């Protein structure tokens, strides 16, 4: 009724309409109150399958990531940013872990009714992200700025700083600390 997955779960979608997709589970999954949430494409996103930004909240996915991928892939990440959104919405993103019990929650939820397997872990170019393991978020405005949205991630523990010949703009573009969030 509520499921999703059938063979063609397993397929590229050619045609994928991701504001329909966005209005049919904002319907289905969180009872109409992702409402104000604002979903596109990036088209130069490659840092990461799907982000969301908060002020209103704005979730965007990796056109190049995720266009040929199989339908699951889209969808899944879909939900794993709208449960983000929904716990921004709410005032239930208090917990101290990224992917806390309050968003497992709602992932196990979802999996249940659909069948989907949304997880706290990225599942696709797995030797890409199993290497450059090392990311930090700026807690600044850049975190809506495309096409990195404030995240840096490295193949080594090596922080933002004065020595990345990018920082000077960011500084007095941005201003915001980097604060590291996966290892
Ligand atoms: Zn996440
Ligand atoms: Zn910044």
């Amino acid at each position: 009724s509520l499921s999703l997955v059938d063979a063609s779960w397993e397929l590229v979608d050619p045609t994928p309409d991701l504001q329909a997709l966005f209005v049919q589970f904002n319907d289905q999954f969180f009872w109409g109150q992702l409402e104000a949430v604002e979903v596109k494409w990036s088209v130069r996103m490659t840092l990461c399958a799907g982000i969301c930004s908060y002020e209103m909240c704005s979730i965007r996915l990796s056109e190049p990531l995720l266009k040929l991928r199989p339908r699951k892939d889209l969808v899944e990440t879909l939900l794993h940013e709208m449960i983000h959104a929904y716990l921004f919405v709410t005032n239930n993103d208090k917990d101290r872990e990224g992917h806390g019990p309050e968003f497992c929650k709602h992932m196990h939820r979802i999996n249940s009714l659909t069948g989907a397997n949304i997880t706290v872990y990225h599942t696709f170019h797995d030797e890409v992200d199993e290497y450059r393991r090392h990311w930090w978020r700026c807690n600044g405005p850049c975190q809506h700025r495309p096409p990195y949205y404030g995240y840096v991630k490295r193949a080594t523990n090596r922080e933002p700083s004065a020595h990345d010949y990018w920082w000077a703009e960011h500084q007095k573009t941005c201003g915001g600390t980097y604060i590291k969030i996966k290892e």
